[PDB]
């Protein structure tokens, strides 16, 4: 009943998923499955999927390679520190993953199988670590978690708040011009490319006239308003009667919008 073999076995698998989720991003190859419009295509290609410059998969590698090491190292300065070390580490791993899951539930509204697996794997770990050895302290486990979780979440968010810079400075100037001219961007929410186009503006985009094209996601016919103006792919800008395809630079959009760029 008590075992740390379920640890090394899950931690091994965890290591492999993470390993070639990293190898994928790190070589920019597509994920073995997906590319079916949004999904792992959006998720993996979105920001967040990188953490402090490296792949977030690569972060999860350190996690899954940590938990494996502890589980596989024989009882050594670890005998005393194994089952607390394992706990703190896995606590962190569950916390991170709940925020990742949150990202998918809200503020991506999209899911990834490779990412879901990760979660379930860590959920297997979380069960095992709690039930695979008891201190029967109760109060400390409940505390220790709430600490580590709070420490993970604070750092995690504080890294992802570092991820998006201010909408500066024409980013806001243009978003107000587009709002006034009525130049509109048509795009999906599941579209990675549109997310990129949204990225260039930053928090300024909230002014931009946007038309959500598929309110019911992938595989379902697009909203009428998009089919009326004659959209095919995303993103599409119709600014001043003229239509423009794909992502374009703030400079390129300024030209299409009649915004006066000044450098003298």
């Amino acid at each position: 009943r008590h075992s740390r073999l379920i640890l090394a076995i899950l931690a091994g698998l965890g290591s492999l998923l993470t390993a070639y989720l990293t190898y994928t991003k790190l070589t920019e190859q597509p994920a073995a499955f997906a590319t079916g419009d949004g999904g792992c295509d959006l998720v993996l290609s979105s920001r967040w999927a990188e953490f402090l410059g490296i792949p977030t998969a690569a972060v999860g590698l350190l996690g899954f390679l940590g938990v494996l090491a502890l589980a596989v190292l024989p009882d050594p300065l670890v005998k005393r520190w194994r089952w607390p070390a394992l706990f703190g580490l896995v606590s962190a791993m569950t916390a991170f993953e709940m925020y990742m899951l949150y990202l998918m539930v809200a503020v991506l509204r999209q899911f990834c199988m490779y990412c879901t697996t990760a979660i379930i794997l860590v959920a297997g770990l979380g069960l095992v670590t709690v039930l695979g050895h008891r201190w029967l302290d109760g109060g400390k486990l409940a505390f220790s978690y709430i600490l580590v979780a709070f420490l993970t979440l604070v750092t995690t968010i504080g890294v992802y708040a570092n991820q998006v810079p201010p909408p500066s400075p024409l980013a806001v100037g243009l978003a107000a011009h587009l709002r006034q001219i009525g130049g509109t961007m048509y795009g999906a929410y599941w579209c990675p490319h549109c997310q990129d186009q949204k990225e260039l503006f930053g928090a300024a985009f909230d002014q931009v006239p946007y038309v959500e094209c598929s309110p019911n996601g992938p595989g379902t016919p697009q909203a009428q308003e998009c089919t009326e103006a004659g959209i095919t792919s995303y993103p599409t800008w119709i600014i001043n009667g003229r239509t423009y395809t794909g992502v374009r630079s703030l400079e390129a959009l300024a030209v299409a919008s009649g915004y006066p760029l000044e450098e003298g």
